[PDB]
């Protein structure tokens, strides 16, 4: 019941772009890694390297994590293999945290608004 975790920015597509993403509703009190995942290769879920970024969320789901947007960088697939890409232009990338159960629900994809 919120935005969740989101860059107070839009057009992520800044050159490793430093903001603050608040997470409305999200690890009520728990915590997860922040990071901007989507598919970089031909559909391939890919992470960032710049993906990995402890969060935590207050027990009101407060997410309130800052880090800089990096859509350039090595990418790597979730299926075990890396892909690199550099320039995550193409493919929107969605900044948010992984869940330690298999599910990407939080992730908005940014790059413009
Ligand atoms: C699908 O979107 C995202 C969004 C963010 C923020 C993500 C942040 C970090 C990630 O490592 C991933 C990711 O690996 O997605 C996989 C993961 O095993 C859980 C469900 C997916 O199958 C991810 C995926």
């Amino acid at each position: 019941a919120a935005p969740t975790a989101t860059v107070t920015p839009s057009s992520g597509l800044s050159d490793g772009t430093v903001v603050k993403v608040a997470g409305a509703g999200l690890q009520a009190g728990t915590a997860y890694d922040v990071g901007q995942c989507a598919w970089v290769d031909t559909g391939v879920l890919a992470c960032n390297p710049a993906d990995f970024s402890s969060v935590t969320a207050d027990a009101n789901g407060s997410a309130s994590t800052s880090l800089t947007v990096r859509r350039s960088f090595e990418g790597f697939l979730f299926d075990g293999t890396r892909w690199g890409t550099v320039d995550c232009t193409t493919a929107a990338c969605q900044v948010g945290l992984s869940d330690a159960a298999g599910n990407g629900p939080e992730g908005v994809a940014i790059s413009f608004n």
